[PDB]
């Protein structure tokens, strides 16, 4: 198989439709004999009393669970690659583009039913939309 | 390879970016051992003197040339499938969705840089965007 689809990126957030997108990205990765790289985006207020560190630990912990499940799915299907935890500074769309650049992804897979509209309007890299 | 990507549809109009999308759809079709179905969309005034039949013959003829080239690319790459000429009544986006339903396509491939925004906003079927 060529390199145009050698490395596939799929954005996860724990939602059902994102999980649905993962199953689609996996199936594509297995069919095209490609590497899959699931990413969980941690997208984190400045106020008296408020402590953002509580939610940072939370979504990171949630990311661990989500990415571990993604890894488990990949292992069973025999699909190579390793899930990444990504954190925005940025907006989610750009962070996904930065992740794609640094990982070397030639394709971004997303679950849909705005960030998708962003990535499409950007047109910086091939994007695959999977509806719920 | 599974059936989730057994039949791929790619929308052509003769433009460079659509041709670029065809090369991407072909590469995917070859990697996933999938059938490719390129479609050329004929999207056709009511005025005294004006004769739409002239342009109908034209874009159909242009479609023949475009689809013949697509077939030639598929044949060389050893990719199965057969190009289709489609005509709107409808809008282009819905016509592509109707074509996907009748052909049995599980994926629609498009070249981008509105119809893409439509198909995404519709979310009736998986869509792959390839930027120029």
């Amino acid at each position: 198989p060529g390199s145009m689809y050698s490395i596939i990126l799929v954005a996860l957030d724990g939602s059902q439709t994102a999980s649905h997108a993962l199953d689609a990205a996996l199936e594509l990765a297995a069919d095209a004999h490609a590497r899959l790289v699931p990413v969980y985006v941690v997208d984190m207020f400045d106020t008296p009393g408020y402590d953002p560190s509580i939610l940072v630990d939370a979504f990171r912990e949630e990311g661990r669970r989500v990415l571990d499940d993604a890894q488990a799915r990949m292992t069973r299907r025999g699909v190579a690659g390793a899930p990444r935890l990504v954190e925005v500074e940025e907006d989610v769309a750009e962070r996904l583009e930065r992740a794609a650049r640094e990982i070397g992804a030639s394709l971004i897979v997303m679950g849909t039913h705005s960030v998708a509209e962003r990535l499409l309007r950007h047109a910086r890299c091939p994007v695959l939309m999977i509806p719920a």
